[PDB]
């Protein structure tokens, strides 16, 4: 699913992600549209092999098991294929453990680099939320 703006800032606010460990709704629709562009069915593979999953682009280096990633984790213990769900609470859930492990959203390479320090709340503004 291709989600619109708005409609994905709704879903993570039902989902509880506004303000999650401080972090306004806002720099998570601007993480979630440079990581995958709002589709959940997006997938990249990182050079050691990993591979990253969904609206947020979650790696199965640590959190999520895909059966190729030989060495790593399943911290958020779902398969890597729950992350492309057109229903995000899989990916939600796994982003609240993500961002709660010590280094916030400097996590998402995308963020780190096009959102942080960036006018975030534009990303919400003309939404009914
Ligand atoms: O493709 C777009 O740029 C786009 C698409 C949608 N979409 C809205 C919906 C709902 O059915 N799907 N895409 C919203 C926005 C926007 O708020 O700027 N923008
Ligand atoms: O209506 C929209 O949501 C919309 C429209 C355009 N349009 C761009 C052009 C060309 O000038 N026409 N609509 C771009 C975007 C976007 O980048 O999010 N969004
Ligand atoms: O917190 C992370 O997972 C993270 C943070 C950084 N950060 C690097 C800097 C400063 O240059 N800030 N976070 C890089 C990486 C990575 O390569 O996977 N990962
Ligand atoms: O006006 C639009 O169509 C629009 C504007 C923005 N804006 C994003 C930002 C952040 O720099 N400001 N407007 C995003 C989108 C979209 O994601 O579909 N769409
Ligand atoms: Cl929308
Ligand atoms: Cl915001
Ligand atoms: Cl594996
Ligand atoms: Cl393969
Ligand atoms: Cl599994
Ligand atoms: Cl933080
Ligand atoms: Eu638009
Ligand atoms: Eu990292
Ligand atoms: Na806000
Ligand atoms: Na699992």
């Amino acid at each position: 699913k291709v989600f619109g703006r708005c409609e994905l800032a709704a879903a993570m606010k039902r989902h509880g992600l506004d303000n999650y460990r401080g972090y306004s709704l806002g720099n998570w629709v601007c993480a979630a549209k440079f990581e995958s562009n709002f589709n959940t069915q997006a997938t990249n593979r990182n050079t050691d092999g990993s591979t990253d999953y969904g609206i947020l682009q979650i790696n199965s280096r640590w959190w999520c098991n895909d059966g190729r990633t030989p060495g790593s984790r399943n911290l958020c213990n779902i398969p890597c294929s729950a992350l492309l769900s057109s229903d995000i609470t899989a990916s939600v859930n796994c982003a609240k453990k993500i961002v709660s492990d010590g280094n916030g959203m400097n996590a998402w390479v995308a963020w780190r680099n096009r959102c942080k320090g960036t006018d975030v709340q534009a990303w919400i503004r003309g939404c009914r939320l």
